[PDB]
Formats: structure tokens, sequence, C-alpha cells
């Protein structure tokens, strides 16, 4: 509580006052794209970091269900850079609906860029990014139904996630963080999912040359022990079974509902340990979470495959997807729910993406 609980700033670190400003409501700056965006009201909690109702330069003024929303933070700032570089690299208007095209899709989850402005003042200089609208957290939802989620549902992620997934890992850009914290749905469209705020998108690709399974725990360290892969764990460089693994072990948690190593994450080596254990006796961990008059064969294949999986070994999403469909005709079901998760629930938002904090050069 604030007269309870103190909240610390900090001790020894910044100095000064920095105080920070705004923009007056009903101004339309123009972004590097040579594009119109009107800015309203302000909207969310935070400080230094809020968001700012953003539309089309269109007309009157702005309500309270603008179409785009604008986010502010420092320039200096790492992580920010990428989430916004990614976004006009990665989230471009023609590499979004290319996809769809030579996919024979209908429409993409991939968050759509709109622009961005930076402005310099005795010194400081900021910058901030023209992102879309959403609905709701799906990580919000879960907390909201006491963490339980249904087999429809989870299953129903699994899909959409893997299109998504080959999306960037054809482009040389490992996922990273493929949590729920990261996920969104259309407030027009409730069962369309969204994963926005990457903070873990990066490559190990560059010049065609793939990260061989190498000591580097520099890079690729950023991440919390609730599902930080086990390159990082070890110490090892960025390989393809980390994304696996960081789907994989949500995809338990939303299942069964907690982790075996949910009541010991203070304790860094027993999650390690764990896991290892568990790697090679993985019909040991569906026995213990599910019983025995239970045992949900597209969990035991599904890491069957991550176990089994080799470093020059390729992604088998193909198998996998037969798992899938599998497990719902094994179980006299089929896809009934889609994703159930339209309730709405926003105040604020995140821009990251990069993966490497810790001291920070």
């Amino acid at each position: 509580m604030p007269r309870v609980k103190a909240a610390q700033a900090g001790r020894q670190s910044s100095a000064k006052r920095h105080l920070a400003e705004q923009f007056a409501v009903g101004e339309i700056i123009t972004d590097m794209a040579k594009k119109e965006w009107k800015v309203g009201l302000p909207i969310g909690q935070g400080g230094f970091g809020c968001i700012y109702l953003a539309d089309m330069n269109s007309s009157e003024s702005v309500g309270s269900d603008a179409p785009c929303v604008v986010k502010v933070e420092p320039s200096d700032n790492g992580p920010l850079f990428t989430e916004l570089k990614f976004y006009q690299r990665a989230a471009k208007p023609e590499q979004i609906q290319k996809w769809i095209r030579t996919r024979k899709l209908k429409y993409l989850g991939v968050p759509k860029y709109w622009g961005s402005g930076l402005h310099d003042k005795n010194g400081k200089s900021y910058r901030f990014m023209i992102m879309d609208r959403f609905g709701s957290d799906l990580q919000k939802i879960y907390e909201a139904n006491a963490k339980r989620f249904s087999r429809k549902t989870v299953l129903q992620l699994s899909l959409r996630i893997l299109d998504i997934l080959e999306y960037i890992h054809e482009h040389e850009y490992v996922h990273g963080d493929i949590k729920a914290s990261n996920l969104l749905l259309n407030y027009k469209n409730p069962d369309q999912v969204y994963l926005v705020d990457y903070g873990l998108a990066y490559r190990y690709c560059p010049e065609g040359v793939h990260k061989e399974y190498k000591e580097d725990p520099k890079r690729c360290h950023d991440g919390t022990i609730e599902f930080t892969s086990i390159d990082a764990h070890n110490g090892v460089a960025p390989s393809r079974r980390g994304d696996l693994e960081i789907l994989g072990y949500c995809m338990i948690q939303w299942l069964t509902g907690h982790l075996p190593w949910e009541d010991n994450l203070k304790d860094p080596k027993y999650v390690r340990d764990s896991k290892i254990r568990y790697r090679e006796n993985i019909a040991s961990l569906m026995d213990k979470c599910f019983p025995e008059k239970n045992k949900p064969g597209e969990i035991a294949k599904y890491m069957e495959t991550v176990k089994l999986l080799d470093y020059t070994e390729k992604p088998l999403y193909e198998n996998l997807r037969d798992i899938l469909l599998q497990g719902l005709k094994a179980i006299g079901s089929k896809d009934d729910g889609k994703l159930d998760l339209s309730v709405v629930e926003n105040g604020g938002l995140k821009a990251k993406t990069i993966t490497k904090k810790r001291k920070k050069e």
C-alpha cells in the first residue's frame, strides 16, 4: 500500500530533476513518413512513458475511441528503439499484407505500423511510435478466471501462434516472448488474437550464419526464470529449441493451471534441475501433473518432439500439427470455441524487443 509500503525511487543513480512535458490536445504532428496524426487527450498510468490518443488527419476533435495510439519514451532507451525498429521493419503494411497473400489466409494477427516522431530539447531527445488500438491482454483474463483455461482455448492459440512463429522464424528472427502477457485481442474482432510487445525479438542468423551451439551468456540472457529458455539458463547461444520451449512451458501452464516449479522460483538452481530432470523423463511431468486416468497424448508427443530435437534438425510444424488435430479427434471434440477471451480491459502498454538487460553499457 502507498502508506504502508514505501516506494523507493533510487539511492544513487540519477541526479537533478528531469521533468518531462506533453503535447496540446487537438494537435497533429508530422511523422517521419510525412503522415499527419492528431493527438487527443492523455490515457494511461505510469509517468514518463504515458500513452496518448491518436487518429488520422480527418476532422473535428478526438473522442474516447481513437483508432491508433501513440507512446512517448526516452530516445536514449534501447529496448524501445527495437520495438519501433522491428515494427517499421517487420510490422510493415506490405510485409504483413504480402504474407496473407503468400499464405492464402484471411488476415494477419500481427500489429500494423503507422509512424513516429522525435524532438530534441536542451540536449534531451524524445521519441514516440504510433500503433493501433487493442481490446485486452490474454494474461489479464487468465488471472481473472483464477488461472483456468480450456482445451479448445489453449489448442486454439497453439495453432495461431505457430503460423505467427513461422513468419518471424523465416525472417531469421527469434520470438522469445510468446507468453500471453504479450498478446491481445481485436476490439472489433474478439476472435482475433494479436501478438504485440515482443521484448525479446532477436536474429541469430546474420549473413546466412546460423548461430551454432556455443557459450554466449552475454547474449540472449534477458528473461524471467518463469519461462527463461534453457539456452540462457546454461549460458549457451540462441537456438531454435528455445522458442518451442517457451510455448511448451506456458502450453502446459494453462492446460494444467500451475507448474511444478511454481513455489520454488526463488531457487534458480532448482528450476534448472527440474528442467533437465523433466526433460529426460517427460512422461513423469504428465504423470505428476495429470492423473493416470487422463494422459493427453497431444502434450506427450509435443514434448517428445522438443526434447528429441537436434541443433541441426529443422522445425517439424507438419508433424506437430498432426498431433494437435489428433488431440481433439481423440477426445471426440472439435474447434468449437475459438479465442474465447472477449471482455476488454486496457490500462497501458509496453514497447521493447531487445534481450540483454543486466548492466547496460
